[PDB]
């Protein structure tokens, strides 16, 4: 097989944020998401609670989609109502393909990413959040409480939402579905990375990714000597990355990929050689912190609307 690269999923291939449209599908509750997301930051960046990882935003919002009787069949509908690539996302992969594999690394439920990874050809490997849906047996006293929950969390900011929040996710029935998942969070995506770098002897790691949830992925490549690039990132992934790319385009991300993955440490000399319509080019140790954060987000809202400026994964 061809060398692998290390690539997030939503934001670089695909626009959908998939927690926040199963929520909306389930709950049609933004201010519950935004709520669970901010306090998923919160806990991850802010205060680094010890065990917890940036991305698990929606390992805490499966005992509700459980309570509230999502099956697995519910997630592929979704997944397939709601996909929205990011343009030139199957050009892009296909020229991609040609010589390296993607290997994909999502906070998001796997099921997801094994049917939109489909939608636009993706061949390689794929690793995210794992549920089984239909095995999670909630009793109907603590569906009731979880579903009453929702617009009292809703409701609620600041400390007095997180204070709530830690106490929910310690009762010991909450507690016992949100173990039942094996979430992908920013730590597991350093760990993975790591694993492949190991077993597929990788000197040279090429990462991509674009918020909190990839930042310790982008940290793990940089001391393995590698390469940590954002495409339209956001604060979190911009203080973490080597590289930013902003642009309206995947084919930007097909360029710089493979010309890291052919020159290796010798791409960078290149970069401002790289000239396709919108798209802008940083190195990050070269150029001004807020001018690239200013236009990233910029064009991070222009793909992905406002769910471009939401936390948690
Ligand atoms: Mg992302």
């Amino acid at each position: 097989q061809g060398h692998m690269f290390f690539t997030d999923w939503e934001g670089p291939w695909i626009l959908t944020d998939f927690a926040l449209e199963l929520c909306m599908a389930v709950f049609n509750n933004a201010r519950f998401f935004s709520n669970l997301s901010e306090y998923d930051d919160y806990l991850a960046y802010e205060v680094r609670r010890e065990g917890y990882e940036a991305g698990y935003t929606l390992k805490l919002l499966t005992p509700f989609l459980a309570a509230a009787g999502v099956k697995n069949r519910d997630v592929e509908r979704i997944a397939e109502l709601s996909a929205k690539f990011v343009p030139d996302a199957e050009k892009a992969m296909a020229t991609l393909q040609e010589r390296w594999t993607p290997v994909v690394i999502s906070t998001s439920y796997t099921q997801y990413l094994r049917r939109t990874a489909s939608m636009i050809g993706v061949r390689g490997e794929l690793h995210g959040t794992e549920v089984d849906f239909d095995s999670i047996a909630v009793p109907e006293g603590l569906r009731e409480e979880l579903l009453s929950i929702i617009d009292v969390i809703a409701s609620l900011s600041g400390e007095e939402l997180f204070r709530k929040l830690d106490e929910l996710f310690s009762r010991s029935e909450v507690r016992k579905i949100v173990e039942s998942v094996k979430a992908v969070g920013a730590g597991e995506k350093a760990k993975i990375m790591r694993g492949y770098c190991e077993s597929k002897g990788i000197d040279f790691p090429v990462v991509v990714g674009d918020s909190i949830s990839d930042y310790k992925m982008f940290e793990a490549a940089r001391g393995l000597g590698g390469v940590a690039i954002a495409f339209n990132g956001n604060e979190y992934a911009l203080k973490h990355a080597d590289v930013v790319i902003i642009s309206p385009t995947a084919m930007s991300e097909a360029k710089v990929i493979e010309l890291f993955m052919e020159r290796k440490e010798r791409a960078f000399e290149v970069l401002s050689a790289v000239s396709i319509p919108e798209t802008e080019i940083y190195i990050m140790e070269n150029s001004d912190f807020g001018e690239v954060l200013e236009k990233s987000k910029r064009m991070r809202v222009r793909l992905r609307g406002l769910a471009g400026e939401l936390g948690g994964s």
